[PDB]
């Protein structure tokens, strides 16, 4: 991804989301669109973004249902033009496999979310995360998400998935993660509020890239 | 809920979803709408159903993000007219509390999904599920979801949440669960495909209710 930086576009207004995305487009090559924007403006926003910005779109839908429902969610999401979808690993291998089957059918990608970045992830997810990552490897998952807020965990996740797998990492900025340290282990960082709530989102993005280029 | 039966409306077409829901409306009082329908037809389908059918709507969005994103998802969902939202407990107490805070602000309800009904739930969720339920009790959650496919687990979950808590249960019919056995422990059952894929959905719903009445 361009400059190893993915914008988490979680504004909930089409005009504000378009404005900020257009302002930082020279500094990114992929935008993560989640439910805050989609549930407020509709699934058509994915193809609008893909067209107007020529960016790749990751649908951060944290898919976490039974296999039959996961298949439907993935089909709707790729039909809407998303390049990839983020899927939770904790519902188990059959739920992940359902998403992989639809991605194979539609020529798209699945990212497996292993450990999450927020404090509550320590309660249940962290204890299962190594095993979720190993499950991913066994299923042939090549794209993973793990937490900027815990670089020791990001290191362990990288160890499990190997160097060939692609690893992206949220929790940079607002949640306390650091771009440089996270990029020791992740291929790309995801950044939302530090950019989209900034007085000058382009200046915020540029500042991040300057720190990245230095690594 | 009327007749202790909630329709899981996971058809992806507005016309088919409206047809089936209309045909079975005399036998239910609540419709569970999830991402298959919403991502295909838009969030406005929630208010359409509420208006047309005068039914309560549970948004089955399996909310499973960090606290800040959860609050955004819950706000959009209640703005759209949902009566309640289903939230995963696996991501931890702060993520659940974020949803409870928005439900409190907006005068709506949260259902906490503890153990899931599909085979993959055995890998990670089942081992955490008693603790997820206890966490719900500690947070003051009053509405829970647990699996028709494992009535011994449903019994244990009922034990933890007490008799005053409201418990709904999917996995009836297509996934193998039984209405009568599940209603030993749950207050209401959720049924999707056994009704919506039936040649005569009204006849399928009526058959289920006849079996419920006998208990
Ligand atoms: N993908 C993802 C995901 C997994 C995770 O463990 N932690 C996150 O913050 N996220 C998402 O990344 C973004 C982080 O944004 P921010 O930079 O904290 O504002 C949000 O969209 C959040 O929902
Ligand atoms: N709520 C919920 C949920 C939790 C769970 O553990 N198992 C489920 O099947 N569900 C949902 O209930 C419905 C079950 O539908 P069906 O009766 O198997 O066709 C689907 O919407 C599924 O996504």
């Amino acid at each position: 991804v361009m400059n190893r930086l993915i914008l988490a576009m979680d504004l909930m207004n089409r005009d504000d989301a378009l404005r900020v995305t257009g302002e930082v487009r020279e500094y990114i090559d992929t935008v993560k669109i989640g439910y805050p924007l989609v549930l407020s403006e509709g699934m058509d926003i994915i193809a609008e973004f893909r067209k107007r910005f020529g960016c790749r779109i990751i649908a951060d839908f944290k898919v976490a249902d039974i296999p039959e429902t996961n298949e439907k969610i993935c089909r709707a999401t790729f039909k809407a033009g998303a390049d990839a979808i983020i899927v939770h690993g904790f519902p188990g291998a059959d739920s992940v496999r359902a998403c992989l089957n639809v991605a194979e059918e539609m020529g798209r990608e699945v990212f497996l979310l292993t450990e999450m970045s927020h404090p509550g992830a320590e309660m249940f997810i962290q204890g299962a995360a190594d095993e979720i990552a190993r499950m991913g490897v066994d299923l042939g998952v090549k794209n993973y998400v793990g937490p900027s807020t815990r670089p020791e965990r990001l290191s362990r996740l990288r160890e499990i998935i190997g160097q060939d797998s692609f690893l992206i990492s949220p929790g940079v900025g607002a949640q306390g993660g650091d771009p440089g340290e996270t990029l020791r282990f992740a291929d790309a960082i995801i950044v939302g509020r530090s950019i989209y709530l900034a007085d000058n989102p382009a200046a915020a993005a540029a500042g991040i890239i300057e720190s990245i280029k230095d690594l």
